[PDB]
């Protein structure tokens, strides 16, 4: 598919762009609305909807537990969408989020100099809408699990069972079974690379970045 190839490839590159922006702005003090973008941008793209977007900007400094080796973030977006993820000391987020946290203001929002308009516009100015980042994430999650499968499972399941296992894992990971258009685009894409006799054998020795690149090289061609 022409369209989906274009987008996947577009985001793989756009992501490279948002990461430079990040490494620019995180050096920018704290109070900077742009330093606050770079921190939120880091939080977004590091997906490892609209509802929970609210809760994050509705994130109070008093729900951000901070300790020597971790930071536990807690929010509730429209009842059901309640979460409590953690950030480990080593992870890219810990320090900028440590610097962003103001403990002298428990009831004020972490991302106080940002909101709906601020974030949304940033990302879109990168050449991709929200949607583009979301489907990309599921494609990234599918490729990650697929990758993870080929190096952990010996002997290998074979193209159809490997693919089916990866979709199931991505549904378990992302929380829901992705669209049929999405599953179809990823299974096909994978069945077409599998036509190469050494594809799987090489993937079993790639790092995830070598692999993701091999996949962009293919989609781009």
């Amino acid at each position: 598919n022409a369209k989906r190839d274009r987008i996947f490839v577009r985001v793989y590159n756009v992501m490279k762009r948002i990461n430079c922006f990040i490494n620019k702005n995180i050096k920018k003090s704290s109070t900077d609305s742009n330093y606050q973008l770079a921190v939120f941008m880091l939080m977004e793209t590091m997906f490892f909807k609209e509802n929970e977007t609210v809760g994050l900007l509705t994130l109070k400094n008093k729900h951000i537990e901070i300790s020597p080796d971790e930071i536990v973030i807690k929010f509730v977006g429209k009842d059901k969408v309640s979460h409590e993820f953690v950030v480990h000391k080593s992870n890219r987020l810990y320090k900028p989020l440590l610097k962003l946290t103001d403990d002298s203001s428990p009831e004020e929002f972490l991302f106080n100099k940002l909101s709906e308009r601020k974030v949304y516009e940033c990302i879109k100015q990168f050449g991709i809408r929200i949607k583009d980042l979301r489907t990309y994430g599921v494609n990234y999650t599918f490729l990650y699990n697929f990758w993870t499968n080929v190096k952990s499972i010996s002997p290998l399941p074979s193209p159809k069972k490997l693919i089916a296992l990866t979709i199931k894992q991505t549904a378990e990971v992302v929380g829901h079974t992705p669209s049929i258009s999405k599953r179809a685009y990823m299974a096909t894409t994978i069945l077409e690379m599998v036509k190469d006799k050494n594809f799987l054998d090489v993937v079993s020795k790639t790092t995830f970045d070598e692999f993701l690149s091999i996949v962009v090289d293919h989609v781009k061609s």
